[PDB]
């Protein structure tokens, strides 16, 4: 059954495109970045020292987390609380890479990600290492990319080209596409154009 | 005039003791941990990547911060907003060490701390590196400490090792500091003790 992995950096509209690709394939959708963000919110609220990986590992043994695989009903639950809003806040955005870098944390989420994928049948799974690490035997692997400039304009309008260009260098020396991935430059494209493009690639 | 530095780990009541010492000496009070917490709140709200020191340095060039040196009128203002509550929340508590470890950040706050101290006359300045780095020629230097056990119960051993071996500002008393074990003492007992030490030097 069909597993589509969608990876790439931020600011390209990756998440919206993956959602809409899922709807069009009648498939399920899995937002992996949201899972990291949920754990991050959990860590922040316990007040764990973010400079201490062992403390982050210890504090994330039993994160009471739930996420939907329905692209039309995405909710982020933590301890029964709907945390869809706070997991997108700047606090979590600033903290998420501290928590994501802890191996113990990845180990669990990669496992949770694999299980959700196997039990979802037809599924589009979105993130950064889906095609390389999490689901290396995906049927189709897509790497959505865009120029620094394109990505910068999508952010400064959300409300930068310096900030976005900086993060590219630190990531390179710290995002790498799988060998069998299909690289798609979305710089010139709108969302619907990107969706149609991926539908074409998948249906080939 | 008189500059009293009070340093030590967390969980001994250090801040309450330093406040009350200030009141009793008729001195001013400076809560330096608050200043790190205010910057941290600023960083968190800008959504700066905490794993990136250069980004934290860049995002903290111009932190609009204000803090009082009056022990009875402590407020923590950021961009005009009273942030006394949020700077004590867990989010900031968890993040503050990431931000505190950035040299550029310390460099500024240490400078701001020295200036506030000079202009406050008689002042008790509280923190972790006050007697060693910020005010190394304080008149009286106090290192408030307590056993792991005592500190643990007041929450109702890991952090001790990480603090000891930390890169930017490891936690160590000045050679000329007066080490005071507060394990057996209540707060008012500690206050009386420091009043005695200060009124003997
Ligand atoms: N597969 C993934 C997905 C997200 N992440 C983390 O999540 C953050 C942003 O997540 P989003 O994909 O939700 O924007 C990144 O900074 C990264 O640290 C990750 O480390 N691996
Ligand atoms: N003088 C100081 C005071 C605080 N700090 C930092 O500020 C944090 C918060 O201090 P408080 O918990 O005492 O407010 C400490 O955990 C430490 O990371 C520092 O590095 N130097």
């Amino acid at each position: 059954s069909m597993v589509v992995a969608v990876d790439g950096p931020s600011g390209t509209g990756k998440s919206s495109v993956a959602k809409e690709l899922a709807r069009q394939l009648g498939a399920s959708y899995l937002d992996t970045g949201a899972m990291y963000r949920i754990v991050t919110l959990w860590v922040l609220r316990a007040g764990v020292d973010l400079t201490d990986p062992a403390a982050i590992a210890a504090a994330t043994d039993q994160v009471p987390m739930s996420v939907s695989s329905d692209p039309d009903a995405q909710t982020a639950l933590l301890a029964g609380e709907d945390v869809s809003v706070p997991i997108r806040g700047n606090e979590v955005t600033g903290a998420v890479s501290a928590v994501s870098a802890v191996p113990a944390v990845r180990e669990r989420l990669v496992r949770q990600q694999r299980e959700l994928a196997e039990s979802s049948g037809a599924v589009v799974v979105e993130g950064r290492d889906i095609g390389t690490v999490v689901l290396p035997d995906a049927d189709v692997k897509i790497y959505l990319t865009a120029s620094a400039q394109a990505r910068a304009q999508r952010r400064n309008a959300q409300n930068v080209l310096a900030d976005v260009q900086r993060r590219d260098h630190l990531d390179s020396t710290r995002l790498r596409p799988a060998e069998d991935a299909l690289e798609v430059d979305t710089s010139d494209m709108t969302q619907e154009q990107v969706v149609a493009h991926l539908l074409d690639l998948v249906r080939t």
